[PDB]
Parts: structure tokens; sequence; C-alpha cells
């Protein structure tokens, strides 16, 4: 008998991955998996075996996966809306159980995600309120760290219940949070550059997506496309990224999930973070400003650095290699919107960028990431308020951490509390 | 010539240290300080050398330090108000600087404060229309978020400085965050507490304590020497903690002070971090309701353990011996609350609580920590609004994580960044 119900399966997962690690640990824990040198201390932990993360892997030369699987694959295996881009939804699913998800299952996500959808009343004033001048990141933040009023695994806490189903509450908490953050996030964009309008009612008959494109005012039906690729690519990107290590920092102390995302989210809207995003465009646009050749548009990029700047959107702290997120928007592009200025401003860049990068030889990855093909797509469609794209990176980012979250708590995961040091003290160790 | 100024002895300080640290890596970054295991990997970091924090460390038997200087020796190096408790001033200068300050430059730091202290407009709109029932964890941070529409670093960085001189908008922001902090909790306080009351003006004359206090609404003169010594104690703890790590890591990405600060008070706010402060009470007050006998005492924490729950305020992911800063907290009440009913309660526990958990095998610090002990004393003074405690514990921390925040950007601390990994690919390593 039955029907769909991710948190049965998960009930079923549970038992089974906890007795694994246990065994594992058994006969492991001992094991050494590195060191750490004095460089690695000063350097941001950089090469650092610091986390287990489970829902996603990063190779420094292959990419992110997903199981195992790559953008490509998932592109393939994931269900589509009808119609050529996989559902934010079946790659939540994949990312919770470790399974692709039929249709019928991913169906489901998006009418509980759906169902989920209501802002309060304190929330909707307060984002009413906010001054214009207010970074929307900033606002996002605020916003969901507001909501904890709402937090089912703060009120279960509360009230004393047994550590075993922590991760009961947080799941409910996910789901909720994942529901609301496109109204959070619409809201914000209507506000700020739609006035006098409103973000309307949410159809249970859409995919999470198409709810949002709505709500955002977009019908242009490949931008609802491209909103599916967005929010899927951008979904997580293992454990030790700024934002996705936040969320897990800050989980671990038993923090709500609103709150734990929210703290992510003020690690996303840092500059060498998902900022990145928006301080693309904004150098884009200064360039243009001052149909350029190669030479002046290494020029340009030599300004940069010497006035000890980053070129934003180009290098990465563990990939060595093109971002396949960046080839796989570049792909888009080249099927989409392949005559965009802006689109072959970038493409001439890749050409260009990673040889000045080499060419001063302190990047260790000269490669771009991310975050240089993002806005460019979004730009051509007419979203074109830059300063707003972190937001949409913000929203996609909330699959990925919330899906481990609910993992950590799971497996009982403790708090994180690692030892510092000074330099007098490592100096005199 | 000249007066007083921090930001001077900063620039001075600065460019010796940066030296001195790259000698040091040019001769040892290769040196392994340590190894990682299986373990420390599931086990939050536990035991894992991973950053460097200069402005405390903290030993495992000894407790924290600030130079090298205890919390004793800064009892009785700091300069008092007139008047026998430390002044936060004395302490920020102190972590600042390495330098223990003169009463002159401590009355810099109170005027400097006192002419920062500023609310604007959008800020005090939106903690008045903040729902009741909104955690004062949560009024704080969203607070803060909001106030990064003022931040002087994220101008400055949209401008295009170079990174060199990043510290020192950093540190304009994080003077002007110290400032502010006591009007944005003294509002929430207000306004949850004593509803149509106002926070009143700063005084150029008063210590940040005093200051604090006053817009609080307690007249008692032990209280301020309470707050003073409470604002000192909680100040700093290393870099490991969740608070200060999670600043730590927000900053690393660009995000400006009010930002990271935002970020680590919502990992504050966790039960198994700050809030256990107010977990303390509750449990308590809980106690209290069902001058007992110590077997009952055992019964009911007994109960709690059964129940799958934390005895909240024991326990230490690093410390491992009773903290000085309860034992701080222990001898204040000693001279000033001895016949207090809940300070013997307290008294009470410190006799069973270790003993009950030494029998259960778990902890492996049966001690009591610095949350042990803070409520109590403050519910003495009249402020028995425990949900709010934490908030408190926020202001003072702000004084250690700022402070360490200005010399990461000044020793060009880079991205933290760690590698992750996943059970499958540790099992397969
Ligand atoms: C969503 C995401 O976050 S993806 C990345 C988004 N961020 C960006 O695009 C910002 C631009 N890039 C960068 O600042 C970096 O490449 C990072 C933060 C992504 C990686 O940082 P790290 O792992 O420490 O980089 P790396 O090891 O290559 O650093 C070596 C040196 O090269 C510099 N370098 C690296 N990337 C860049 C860049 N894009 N422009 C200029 N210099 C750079 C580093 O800043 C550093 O300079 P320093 O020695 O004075 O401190
Ligand atoms: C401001 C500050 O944060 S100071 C500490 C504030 N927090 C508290 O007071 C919360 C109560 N204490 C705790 O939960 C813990 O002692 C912590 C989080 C402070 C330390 O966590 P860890 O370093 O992982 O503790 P430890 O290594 O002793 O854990 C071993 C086991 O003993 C348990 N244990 C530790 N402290 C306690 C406690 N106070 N009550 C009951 N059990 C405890 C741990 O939860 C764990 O149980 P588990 O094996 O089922 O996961």
């Amino acid at each position: 008998a039955s029907s769909t119900n991710l948190k049965d399966v998960l009930a079923a997962l549970i038992p089974k991955e906890q007795a694994r690690i246990k065994t594992f640990r058994q006969q492991h824990g001992g094991t050494a998996l590195g060191q750490i040198t004095v460089d690695m201390s000063y350097g941001g932990m950089r090469g650092m075996k610091g986390l287990v993360y489970e829902t996603s892997v990063l190779d420094p030369d292959e990419g992110i996966r997903f199981r195992g699987f790559s953008i490509p694959e998932c592109q393939k295996l994931l269900p589509k809306g009808g119609g050529g881009e996989p559902l934010p939804e079946g790659l939540f699913w994949l990312l919770v159980t470790g399974q692709i998800p039929t249709g019928a299952q991913v169906s489901w996500l998006s009418k509980e995600w759906a169902k989920r959808a209501a802002l309060p009343s304190h929330v909707v004033t307060m984002l009413d309120n906010f001054p214009t001048n207010l970074h929307p990141m900033s606002q996002l933040s605020a916003a969901i760290t507001a909501l904890n009023s709402e937090s089912n695994f703060a009120r279960a806490y509360a009230e004393g219940i047994l550590r075993t189903k922590y991760w009961e509450m947080v799941y409910e908490s996910a789901m909720d949070l994942i529901a609301k953050l496109p109204c959070v996030a619409a809201k914000i964009y209507r506000n700020l550059y739609r006035a006098g309008s409103s973000i309307g009612a949410i159809d249970s008959k859409l995919d999470w997506s198409h709810n949002f494109t709505n709500m955002l005012g977009y019908t242009d039906a490949q931008f609802t496309e491209l909103m599916r690729l967005y929010l899927t690519i951008h979904s997580d990107h293992e454990g030790g990224n700024v934002s996705a290590h936040t969320s897990h920092l800050v989980g671990s102390a038993l923090s709500d999930p609103y709150l734990s995302f929210a703290a992510a989210m003020n690690g996303l809207a840092g500059p060498l973070h998902g900022l990145a995003n928006q301080e693309v465009l904004g150098w884009l646009a200064q360039l243009q400003k001052a149909a350029g050749a190669d030479a002046s548009l290494r020029d340009y990029i030599w300004n940069t650095l010497n006035s000890g700047r980053v070129v934003p959107g180009y290098g990465h702290a563990v990939l060595r290699k093109t971002d396949p997120r960046y080839t796989c928007q570049r792909e888009f592009a080249l099927k989409h919107l392949p005559g965009d200025p802006m689109f072959k401003l970038v493409a001439q860049l890749y050409k260009i960028v990673p040889n000045v990068l080499l060419e001063q030889g302190a990047a260790a990855n000269p490669w771009p990431n991310v975050d240089a093909h993002s806005g460019v797509l979004l730009q051509y469609y007419g979203m074109t308020e830059m300063n707003y794209y972190t937001v949409l990176f913000g929203v996609s980012r909330a699959l990925g951490v919330l899906a481990q979250l609910i993992w950590s708590r799971a497996l009982g995961f403790p708090l994180e509390r690692p030892k510092s040091m000074s330099t007098d003290g490592l100096i005199a160790l």
C-alpha cells in the first residue's frame, strides 16, 4: 500500500547509514588521512581534509559530482519539465537519497513545496519597510533569520525532544525553508525593481522554478528553462565552500535550519564567494564603458591586477581546470544566445584571462569558475539588475546545504569545534 | 607631538607582524603540525589544529589567555572604572595590540565608542515592528545584518581599493559596530520588556558598560560592575569556537564586518553554544518547579540524561577542567550575592553534576563551563528575562572576534576553504 513520501524513504535510509558509518569508524577511526602544516593553517585550511559532507564531492580536475553523477549525467538523468532542463526538485531528491528520482517522485517535491509556501506577516512587513539601498543579499538573510519564529526544530528542541529525532524536525524545517525561499526572493525583487506590483500566488500545478519566474515576472519560456538549469547547477559544491561550510558549522551548534541558512547567505555574499556573480557583470559593465581588441582587453586586465584587485569569476580554491558549471553555462548560450554581445565578450575573455593569469604567476587555478558565466545569461533575458544575482545563487544553494543538514543531524555529527593557535604559540611549537 | 589613536599604533604594528610571519613561514611552512584521522573528520574537527587566531589562546587545563594574560591577570592589570572590575575597553585594547593599555588609552576607546554610537532609521524601524515572539538572538542578528548598509569596508571594496588597505576599513567598521551594539541590544530589551520606554542617549562621559546599563535601565551600582566583568570575560575564547570561527570563515570571503558578526550570532544562538546561557536558567527554572536533597537533584539530572537531552552549562569541546570563567563568576557571587537561593542551587549542582557526568561515562569534560554561572548573576540583579542572556553574550563576543577580524585582513589571511569528503569517498580512500 501507499503513495510517495521522502520522509519515509529517509527513515528507511538513516539506520543503514548509521550502522555503515559505525563499523567503518570501528575499524578506521584511528587511520591518518592526512597531516596539517604551518602553511595550511596560515592558508585557510587549503588542502586540509577537514569535513565529512555527503551530498556532493568536488574533484579538482573533474569538477563536482552529485552522487557520483556529473552535471552532464544529471543533465540526462533527472526529469525535465516536459522541457530539456533538469528539475531542481529531482536534484534535491537525488541529494537527499543518493538515488535518481522518477517523474512521479519529482512531481511530489513540487506539490510539497507548493503546499509549504507561506510567508508570515512579520516577515512581509520587514521586507516592505526595507531601504532600497539595503543590499538584496542583506535583505534575504535578515528575512530568513526573522523566519526562525517558525522553526519546527527550535520548537521541538525547546520542548526537550530526544537527540535521536533531530533529523525529523530538521527535515520539516528544510522543506518549509525551500518552499518559502522563492517567495522571499521574488518579494525582494518586486519591492526593489517593480514597485507597487505583487508576487502573486503559488500554483500548485507548477514546478518550483516556474512558480519562481512567475513571481519574478518572467514570461519568456526559455528563461524558465534557464532558471531550472541555474538552480540545479548552483545546488551544492561539496562542504568546504564558505556557504555550505557555514551552514554546517552553525547547524552543528543546533541552531535551527533558518538561522544556519541565513549565516550561509552572509558568507555567499562575500566578493570571494557568491558575490562574484555580481562583481563579474559590474566588471564587464566598467569594461565596456572604458567591441575591443584582445590587446586592449589585456591592458584592462593588467590594470585590475596592478591595482591590487581580483579578476572576478576566475580562479578556485579547489578546482584546477575550467569549471564544468561554466562549460554548462556556455553550452546553454551557444544554443540560445550565441550572438549576444555580452556573451561574445565573455567568450573573448576566456581566450585572454587565463593567459594573463598564467603570465602573472599567482593564481593556482587560472580557469574560469561558475560565476564567470551566470550573469551573462540572466542579462540576455532582461534580468539586468546585477546586485540581485547572488540571491538567485542563494536560492539554489539551499538545496544542497539543507539536503546535507538533514544527514548531519541524522548521523549525529557533533559540534564543529577545531583548535586554534596563535603565531607565538605556533612559533613556540 | 600628538595624543592617542589606536589606528596609528596598529599601522606601526602591522608591517612588523607581517615580516615576522613571512620568515617563519619561509622556514616552517612545510612543517607538519599534525595529522588528521577518520574520527576527527567525523568528529567536528575535534582535536584538529586548524586555524591561526591571534587574540586569545585556550589552554585545555589552564583555560583562556588574552596575551598570555589569564583572567586573574586581567583582573588585576586592566583599568577599572574608578571600581573593581576591568573595563572591556581595556581588554579590547589588549586584544588588538598585545599590550596592556593605560587609563588614558582606555578613556579613548570609551570616548571613541561614545562618538560612534548611532542607529540608522531603517534599523530602528525594523526593531520596532518586530514580533515579540521573535527571539532576541534573531532580532539582534537581523538588525546587524541590516546595518551593513553602512559598511565602510563594503563601500571601499565596491570602489576598488587595493587589498593592502583592507584592514583599515575593517577597523572603522569594527569600531562603529562595537559602538552601536549596545544601542541595538538595549533597544531590543526595551521593546520586548519595557514597552513604551526609550533607550535614551549615550553620555560621552561614561564607559561603554555604564552607558549600556543606563540604556538597559539599571541603576544598581553593583550591576554595572557585573556588566563590566561579564562583557570582559565573554570577550573572546580563541578561534575554534562556533561564533568566532563563523566570523572568521565568513570574513575570509570578504563579507563586511557587519555580515560576519551577524552570522556569528547565528552560531552563538545554537543550544550547544551561547544559548546554553539561557538553557541553564530554564533548566534551573524547571528544576525548582518539579530546597531539594542531593539525591533528588541527582534523580533530576538522570532523567535529563535518560531523555536524550544535554545538561546545559557542563562540558566543553576543549576545556578539560572547570572553566576559570565559571570560577570568576563564582567568586563574584561569593562576594556579592552569597545567600541567593539560585546561587546556592548552582553551588549545589557543582557538587553533583560532574559526578553524575562521571557516572554516565560519556562527557569527556565533566566540569562546568561559563554558561553554567552567568544567568544566576543577572537574575539576582533583576534581569530575569532568560531568553535575553545570549544577547549579552553576543555583545561581549564582538570584542574578541572583531579584534581578530582586523588582524586577519591585516595579515592577508586567505579564503577559508577546506576539502570535504563523503563517506563513500573516505571509505574508498
Ligand atoms: C561561487 C564561488 O565562490 S567560485 C569563486 C568566486 N570568487 C571569485 O571569482 C573571486 C576571484 N578569485 C579569487 O579571489 C580566488 O581564485 C579564489 C578565492 C576563488 C581562490 O582563492 P585561493 O584558493 O587562495 O587562490 P590561489 O591559491 O590561486 O591564490 C594565489 C594568489 O593568486 C591570487 N588569485 C587567485 N585568483 C585570482 C583572481 N581571480 N584574480 C587575481 N588574483 C587571483 C590570490 O588572490 C593570491 O594572491 P595573494 O598571493 O596576494 O594572496
Ligand atoms: C559558550 C559555550 O559554548 S561553552 C559550552 C556551552 N554548551 C553547553 O553547555 C551544552 C552542554 N554541553 C555539551 O553538549 C558538550 O559538552 C559540548 C558541545 C560543549 C562539547 O561537545 P563535545 O566536544 O563533542 O563533547 P564530548 O566530547 O564530551 O562528547 C562525548 C559525549 O558526551 C556527551 N556530553 C558532553 N557534554 C554533555 C552535557 N553537558 N550533557 C550530557 N551529555 C554531554 C556528548 O553530547 C556526547 O554524547 P554522544 O556520544 O551521544 O554524541
